[PDB]
């Protein structure tokens, strides 16, 4: 069909926010139409002011949610502006063909692009840039996201019944490889091509300097704290382009989780800590049940708490004393 | 209900047994009762003395196994005696609300405080100190075990088919950083306190000094090798509360495991060598077929033989050349 | 039965390709019989001329492909000829008993053994070299291969459907540990016991030199690429007998995919990117629908592209511009 369909247009928002969308759907299939347009740019990643020569989709780590539903086409403009260094492309976990879409979206500093592709399959899948020879740098330095691919009837569990969210969430979790000098204080360069080589030695060691959502440590803190209710269902959805994490809600649960983020297969229930791989997206649902600010975070607690992978969430409602209660607060010993 | 219903009291047991329970049960929700007391010391980890400035529950790494069931509220005294130096909490992955418990929990030397929560979801679950600002530090310094809450009806295979064990093990693998001095010798240190900066920039490598189970460099071997006889079904409850790892049984398999450890959902079967994340606990039952000395092992081979991460099994009974039978013993060639 | 058994030997053949059989058969159990002699040799990993001391089944890193059925005997004489230096043997993850064969099969240079076990678990299993003291730096050096016990009736999906596939591939991975001299360049050894104090100062370190896709850096690149058609069902079979890894195939995904190996487990469908636990095999069936050169990879990027574990499958056939197609070539902005 395809040439023979509807098309709509989709306007991207910035993370953690996803745009407004549909679960399930009485619509039939769509070409849907999105737009990225790929920024270059020093961004400052933690709390002593160390930098990043960074790349993104749309001015932002992660780039945008993309949410259509299996079934429709993804029709993609990637745009690749003249004051930009380096060519990009994307390479797409859910298109079929041609490197992910990356041999049809090579695009030069002033050139676009565009490709289209079906989404047969549900999930959550990582995009992110793969330019011939610097495909690691690229990802590595910011250039990637997620296609949410839903099931046309919505989300499922494992006994076919029906599952929803309220409320979705997007986090990038980001493996940076800061060089250092010989004075031991990380590197600031004044170009993207300048800080090339010092960072593949960096990467090569397989230590990351930092692991960041969503571009700087704390970035999903204070005020930019993700926010629900007691009885709201929140969805997490979680991308690592390039390296492991094990995501975990400290004082909550992965009620329903598909770690391998594909939602044709059912989910597991109940989970403490669940397990991206590097080079995938998953999600995860939860209902709150009690107020209170809580913590997201990458279970190496090395990881979460040296190296910056913990967000937090601060939920409204009222305190169950059924599901938990301090029998006796903190007083001496007798 | 809670507040009405009979309370029971618990005795625990130290790693790697696990305290006498019932896993079906016709008995209906309880109140049960714990206490740990939290005690900081220094332990020698491993054959050529190395030290570690640990920090337990209950004099042990890991601590205890707390089993109830599904339903049941868990109700834990945390005993800080003013002979430790730091203040303490615990976190429980099973519990929901407050950061699992550690919001309720922050007790000083010469405090306690008890906690009570509902044990909503079975599984085996990571409870763990998480006093604020110090959180990977007291988890890597030892304390973290294991609370196990059971169906009620007991464990179910994928069919719904009763399982169960005969004698449970409990195993904690604990990723150690020990920092080393100019001369290449890990340093001693004379007090908690003074481990620390030294420690943290060890941890923020990524890179374990030991891997060991249950506090030192074969605990589980010699004349504290676990013990099964064939035809006897063991658990083998495995948690690592900060970094992955990847068990398996030299010579068997996981008949059946949760290797995410949540018993609501389906088990997998034979399992040559399964993955805990970090921050969980997973589950594998085996019976055994065949007597002898088995390893129990983290199969990334060099975690397990160079730094630590590797038992034991001493099992009795009757070889079967049916299962595997020496043809030719090793001769010289023809 | 066993000794009453038909017998039939198998000749083994190199990867990437693994040896002629069947899928669903109405054959009954055999006792199969292999035989694999163990080679040392130094071996070029690299496009520098690195070199690794390195140790082998049958000469290739992986060692063959073994394929027998659900209900067989495996019967392996196992050679290690006197111009070997090291003792060897063999754990077969597949079997039962005596440290997967590994305490039957202890031969010294000279000498060969035979050892029979019953193959009585489906799916992809690890075996490798697992002598006394010495296991890490014999299974780092190459020592490894896979076991598939495929069910009696073949491959099934999670409803029960018969899955096949038309062609099998064998990609082992492998995690090598290349010392370095004073003065940065990577050491070459003149005897495989030289090697070693310093290979096992590199592997103490947890960090891989190299990551190699059947032994080298671009082995199953340009010549050497895999190799499939459109419509065409391959399955990709992974060992990893050290270290986790995370497979991914650009452009394609894991249709069917046992990431732990184990056929009498449904499989996950729609995969992108699966995981194969350090001390495991898994398998993934994709049924190609678009002609091109696909990247087959490890999606931690480094490691792919820095390290060397990638590779490459050419595939004929006719584009489908309903699955993918470039509507706007790559051309100046407007
Ligand atoms: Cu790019
Ligand atoms: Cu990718
Ligand atoms: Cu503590
Ligand atoms: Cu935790
Ligand atoms: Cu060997
Ligand atoms: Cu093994
Ligand atoms: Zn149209
Ligand atoms: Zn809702
Ligand atoms: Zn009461
Ligand atoms: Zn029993
Ligand atoms: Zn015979
Ligand atoms: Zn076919």
């Amino acid at each position: 069909d395809a040439d023979k369909l509807p098309h709509t247009k989709v306007t991207l928002v910035a993370p953690p926010q996803v745009h407004p969308h549909e679960q399930a759907t009485k619509s039939g299939p769509k070409v849907v139409e999105f737009t990225m347009t790929i920024e270059e740019k020093k961004m400052v990643i933690d709390d002593k002011g160390t930098t990043l020569q960074a790349m993104t989709f749309n001015g932002s780590m992660p780039g945008p949610t993309l949410v259509v539903h299996e079934g429709d086409y993804v029709q993609l403009t990637l745009v690749n502006p003249a004051t930009n260094a380096m060519p990009h492309s994307v390479d797409f976990h859910g298109a079929t063909g041609a490197l992910g879409g990356a041999k049809l979206t090579n695009v030069n500093p002033g050139e676009q692009a565009t490709l289209r592709f079906k989404a047969d399959r549900s999930g959550t899948f990582v995009y992110h840039c793969a330019p011939e020879g610097m495909v690691p740098w690229h990802v590595v330095s910011g250039m990637s996201g997620t296609l949410m691919v839903l099931p046309r009837d919505g989300l499922k569990d494992p006994q076919g019944k029906p599952l929803h969210y309220d409320r979705a969430y997007t986090i990038g979790e980001f493996d940076l490889y800061i060089p250092k000098g010989p004075d031991g204080k990380y590197k600031d360069y004044a170009t993207l091509a300048e800080s090339y080589g010092d960072t593949v030695q960096v990467m090569r060691t397989l230590t990351p300097s930092h692991i960041v959502f969503n571009g700087k440590v704390g970035a999903l803190t204070g005020a930019n704290a993700l926010t629900a209710k007691v009885g709201e269902t929140v969805l997490l959805i979680h991308s690592q382009a390039n390296r492991d994490t094990r995501p975990h809600l400290i004082g909550g649960h992965g009620d329903w989780v598909w770690e391998t983020g594909k939602f044709a297969n059912p989910p597991q229930r109940d989970l403490e800590t669940w397990f991206i791989r590097g080079g995938s997206a998953g999600a995860a649902l939860y209902t709150f049940k009690q107020p209170g600010v809580y913590a997201y975070l990458n279970h190496n607690l090395i990881e979460a708490f040296e190296l910056g992978a913990a967000g937090h969430i601060k939920v409204e409602g009222k305190w169950n004393d059924d599901l938990m209660k301090q029998i006796k607060a903190p007083a001496p010993i007798p």
